[PDB]
């Protein structure tokens, strides 16, 4: 029951691509509790045993949605600030050598945003800009395959474009995500 208003006319055009993902179980940090028909996930601190193989060691999780031309567009609710949304290549390592939990955009495989308390973080290649923070938790995805562009939106109070990268996308991308403990993630349907 997302509150009555009327959606910005720029939001709305994003929409016309707009596509309902859902969480990959078999990906999910075995920490991760998957409810709504995998449409929502929660990080906990009681663990689910081995997650088994597959899982991610690091705390993140995959859609089981994978994209690979045209123009897609979707919208996820954070309840708080250290999430981390992003998109990879297939290729995106699921273990943790090391101190690290979140690897998206850490890499040339993947890019990602990830919100944090006073700022934010866009990643490609292990390399962050460091953006001026938001307090708005409902933000958007924008992956225009054909011009090659992945813009991050955040979208309350109004929409607002908050980072773009460029690539010229050689493999199928599929959403992946970085949870601090304690937060959850919805993926918004329309």
């Amino acid at each position: 029951a997302p509150v009555p208003s009327t959606v910005c006319p720029l939001r709305r055009k994003l929409w016309q691509n707009y596509r309902n993902l859902t969480f990959d179980p078999v990906s999910a940090n075995r920490h991760f509790y998957l409810s709504r028909q995998d449409q929502q996930v929660k990080h906990l601190r009681q663990s689910r045993g081995p997650g088994g193989p597959g899982s991610f060691e690091l705390w993140q999780v995959q859609c089981a949605q994978s994209f690979q031309a045209g123009h897609h567009y979707w919208e996820v609710r954070a309840s708080d600030h250290s999430v981390t949304l992003g998109v990879s290549y297939p290729q995106l390592p699921r273990s943790r050598l090391g101190p690290h939990t979140d690897n998206i955009g850490r890499g040339p495989s993947s890019w990602g945003l990830c919100v944090q308390e006073d700022s934010l973080q866009a990643w490609h290649n292990g390399e962050a800009q460091r953006l001026p923070g938001v307090s708005g938790r409902l933000l958007g995805m924008d992956l225009d395959l054909a011009s090659g562009c992945l813009t991050f939106y955040s979208l309350e109070p109004q929409t607002q474009p908050l980072y773009t990268f460029h690539a010229l996308f050689n493999q199928p991308l599929t959403p992946v995500f970085w949870l601090l403990e304690g937060r959850t993630l919805t993926l918004c349907h329309q």
